[PDB]
């Protein structure tokens, strides 16, 4: 319906057809077209072809760099003003604060940021009228899990940044296939802006556009809307990423019955043709990645990736609980990822990969610190911030927050069930930190109620500071932590449900002297082997006040030299006391009239059994 000329966006749509979009996209796209008013709008195909061709635009406008070392890698170097995820500009809109976040006893809350719907709709408007001007609305229609998958969610991403495309495509599943399958289903809206309306108002810096002052990345989760404003920047403007796949999600599972975590997915396979699949979840810096595409040392062992970051999880009708990785390409950090680190991982990236705020090397390849290999005498080095760099020199050559975007499929030892619609049947559940002193290697909760206590006792070192972070979501939660914790514990409660072992890891325990204790790396098998037999029911493990640990022998230790068993499984009464005590002072705190009856049971009776030692 119209009186006059500019409700109907149908002139402007360069790629696709408004009329073919299912009614509900129709209207996200041209209600949104009103409001930001792009100069075209481009329905995202998914094809080769709108990508290549998308690449090398981005090429000629100087937004890109071609890497001509590599089979088809790009590198792009941001603002340095836009280089991360921004916690303190992340908020959820709840019509009660409570449901976001529980209401903290003594301090400020480190559980969610909420923000009140009317706060929201001020923000909201001082930022996306017109913001879209002279710039393409590009239109994303991307599947989180396998196209076929019961577990599987849609969802339509708007944006202006060709960037965000490009990673989209390797990040989900886009394009029209996706479009065909949804149908008049249901999606979630994510629209995006740079916020940098031509004629721009400010200097574009590093040909990289974005808007800090007014960045603000949100979630509606009663409205089943993600709205981000002002970065280009990863998390920010991925919304697949995390704004969809752990913040959105983790509310629907809460309402669905299911679970939307922070973790990766691996299969292992041992010596006899026995398979089992894990998930992990792991702070920053803990090696999850490399966890999760580990080449394992032992002999007759495998390990194959399902997912290095995400998981969705939900028991099946025969108690199996079954998980997808509901992504289609890796996200990584790229300092610290070498031959030595993670050899699949340098596999992955050498062909179709998107590479951010990393330096590049005279021949055309990628350089970062920790990278550990050398360079022929010659090949110089230009930095993340397009200046000559040396080894000698104080800054950084690869921004500490420097990524890799790669295809999934490109991973050598990615599973063969990665994409399977059924999901893969997890288990055992792993927990883990940074943790230089008193926490053994490997434990295995008690039970259920005490699996969940110590995913929510979780901390790891960020002098330093040694922070908590519970199941690794503390920047993810979709909603109130204890009503999460809740959530976990009626797990219990589902008859047939076949709840997963659950163990807590520590690879980062220091001597004396600072050296770590554990080998790490592909030796972690070893690990994984005990927690396999465990499963199993074997007779492998010992009794203490935090969970079982591995007998004395149980662990193959061969291949090893002599690796310090007595300080790397020590548990001391003094470090506990202390322990338990800032756990307990943290959830009263921190979760308040929301922690579960369970959970405080679990917290006194680690009190008591700490007490007895
Ligand atoms: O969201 C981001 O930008 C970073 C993803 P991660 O924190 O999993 O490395
Ligand atoms: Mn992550
Ligand atoms: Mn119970
Ligand atoms: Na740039």
């Amino acid at each position: 319906p119209q009186l006059h000329n500019g409700l109907d966006f149908s002139a402007k749509v360069i790629q696709g057809s408004l009329d073919s979009l299912p009614q509900e996209v129709r209207k996200f796209v041209e209600g949104n077209a009103q409001l930001c008013q792009p100069e075209y709008i481009h329905i995202c195909d998914g094809s080769e072809e709108e990508y290549g061709r998308l690449l090398a635009h981005m090429q000629e406008e100087g937004v890109i760099r071609k890497l001509k070392k590599y089979d088809n890698c790009w590198l792009a170097l941001t603002d340095p003003r836009d280089v991360a995820r921004i916690e303190s500009k992340t908020v959820i809109i709840t019509q009660e604060q409570r449901d976001t976040v529980p209401i903290p006893k003594s301090g400020q809350s480190q559980l969610g940021r909420w923000m009140s719907e009317e706060d929201f709709e001020k923000a909201f408007n001082a930022r996306f009228p017109g913001c879209m001007k002279g710039r393409t609305m590009y239109v994303i229609p991307f599947s989180m899990g396998p196209l076929g998958s019961p577990l599987a969610k849609i969802g339509i991403e708007l944006t202006d940044s060709p960037y965000v495309v490009a990673s989209m495509r390797i990040m989900t599943r886009m394009g029209t296939s996706v479009l065909e399958a949804l149908g008049d289903g249901e999606f979630i809206k994510c629209l995006h802006s740079v916020g940098c309306p031509l004629p721009l108002k400010k200097p574009l810096v590093n040909n990289w556009a974005c808007n800090p002052e007014l960045t603000l990345i949100a979630h509606l989760p009663d409205r089943r809307e993600i709205i981000s404003f002002g970065s280009g920047y990863g998390g920010n403007s991925l919304l697949g990423k995390k704004c969809f796949a752990l913040r959105i999600a983790s509310r629907l599972a809460k309402e669905e019955g299911w679970l939307a975590e922070h973790m990766l997915i691996l299969g292992i396979t041992n010596p006899e043709g026995k398979k089992k699949y894990l998930a992990a979840a792991f702070p920053s810096a803990c090696g999850k990645t490399n966890l999760a595409m580990m080449n394992p040392t032992l002999p007759g062992w495998k390990v194959e990736c399902v997912g290095d970051d995400i998981a969705w999880m939900k028991f099946d009708a025969q108690g199996n609980l079954r998980a997808i990785n509901p992504e289609n390409g890796f996200f990584g950090v790229a300092p610290g990822t070498s031959v030595k680190t993670n050899p699949n991982a340098i596999k992955t990236i050498q062909k179709n990969t998107i590479f951010t705020n990393v330096a590049e090397t005279s021949d055309g390849g990628v350089y970062w610190e920790g990278i550990d290999e050398p360079l022929a005498p010659g090949v110089t080095i230009t930095s993340w911030k397009n200046k000559e760099w040396r080894p000698q020199d104080e800054e950084p050559c690869a921004h500490p927050n420097s990524r890799f975007c790669t295809p999934a499929s490109q991973c050598p030892i990615i599973d063969p069930a990665w994409e399977s619609p059924e999901g893969v049947p997890i288990e055992g559940i792993i927990f883990g930190g940074r943790r230089p002193a008193g926490v053994p290697l490997v434990y295995e909760a008690l039970s259920w109620q005490h699996g969940v206590f110590v995913g929510a006792a979780m901390r790891s070192e960020a002098g330093k500071v040694i922070m908590h972070d519970p199941f690794a979501m503390r920047p993810f939660f979709g909603y109130n932590f204890g009503k999460y914790l809740a959530h976990w514990l009626s797990m219990a409660h589902r008859p047939a449900a076949k709840l997963p072992k659950i163990f807590h890891v520590n690879w980062f325990r220091k001597d004396k002297n600072g050296k770590f204790l554990w080998p790490g790396f592909g030796e972690n098998s070893r690990v994984l082997e005990w927690m396999f037999g465990r499963i199993e029911g074997e007779d492998s493990a010992k009794l203490t006040p935090i969970g079982y640990v591995p007998k004395e022998d149980a662990l193959n230790l061969k291949g090893l030299g002599d690796v310090n068993v007595e300080e790397l499984f020590g548990i001391s009464k003094e470090f506990w006391e202390k322990e338990v005590e800032e756990i307990d002072k943290y959830l009263e705190d921190q979760v308040n009239a929301d922690l579960p009856y369970e959970i405080e049971r679990e917290l006194r009776a680690l009190k008591q059994r700490i007490s007895q030692m």
